């Protein structure tokens, strides 16, 4: 709390990041260290929600989770200051990358990193609820960090019920969430599967061409996305395992990370 607090004049604001895709996030400079930082500023979302986002993040410490640096929560406008990522989101990164550099073993390394962060959150009784390539960020040397700004506290055996009339990213959303607004860590496992598919396709859109209003119906009848071009069968089986209808049948992130660790060590 107090140790995280810093004065607003320690930061110089530059231009907005991502053209508003991340919301009110600006590139900033922490003058004292001459360090480029990311500053979330607050219309927009509610104040207490904003403040809780900051409160949760200072409990979070993992090499593959975006790190909180400080906060300005004494006088408006409120600031949340996090580390700045060199390249931006994983989706645009994969679409624009050199695939000879970002090859099969790099993809595996990226999945291992993301699954490592989710294994951590799983242990710390958190859920993400928006795991996707657009919410992963990339630093140099194929470093990947999961954005952890919308984390919810949830015990491992419990269920989060989203508010009435909530809008979901349908093509990343688990069937129990689409139908009953229920979220759990197994729901993040589903989203991870789709995130894997994004990575294996270098940023293709999920269920391409398929009408959003029929996605749930397709899932009911056990339709699943095809094995991507050049995707290892073992990796695709992990994807299919993530997309099991019964959430309790889906793998934990501990098992997912272990499987990816093995593959990354054997290539
Ligand atoms: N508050 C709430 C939500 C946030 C989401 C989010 O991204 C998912 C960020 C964020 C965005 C970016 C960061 C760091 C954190 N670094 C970037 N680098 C970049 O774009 N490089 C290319 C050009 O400079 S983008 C913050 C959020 C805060």
């Amino acid at each position: 709390y107090d140790k995280w607090e810093m004065e607003r004049t320690d930061i110089t604001m530059k231009h907005k990041l991502g053209g508003g895709q991340y919301g009110e996030v600006y590139e900033g400079v922490w003058k004292k260290y001459s360090l480029t930082v990311a500053v979330k500023t607050l219309d927009t979302m509610e104040v207490e929600e904003f403040l809780k986002e900051a409160a949760v993040m200072k409990e979070i410490k993992h090499p593959n989770l975006v790190q909180l640096l400080g906060v300005c929560t004494r006088e408006p406008p409120f600031y949340i200051i996090t580390e700045f990522m060199t390249y931006g989101n994983l989706l645009d990164y994969l679409r624009e990358c050199n695939r000879q550099e970002v090859n099969a073993v790099v993809l595996l390394y990226m999945a291992t990193q993301i699954s490592s962060a989710m294994e951590y959150l799983e242990k710390k009784n958190f859920i993400h609820r928006d795991l996707a390539a657009r919410n992963c960020l990339v630093g140099e040397n194929h470093l990947v960090k999961v954005a952890d700004f919308g984390l919810s506290r949830l015990m491992t055996g419990d269920t989060y019920t989203a508010h009435a009339g909530a809008k979901f990213p349908i093509k990343w959303t688990a069937p129990e969430s689409l139908a009953y607004n229920k979220f759990s860590i197994k729901s993040d496992v589903w989203a991870f599967g789709v995130l894997l598919w994004e990575i294996a396709t270098y940023g293709m859109s999920p269920y391409p061409g398929i009408d959003l209003s029929q996605v749930y119906e397709l899932l009911e009848k056990d339709y699943r996305m095809e094995r991507p071009e050049g995707c290892p069968e073992k990796v695709y089986e992990l994807m299919r395992a993530c997309w099991q209808w019964n959430p309790s049948d889906r793998p934990s992130f501990a098992e997912i990370h272990q499987a990816f660790e093995t593959m990354f060590q054997e290539s």
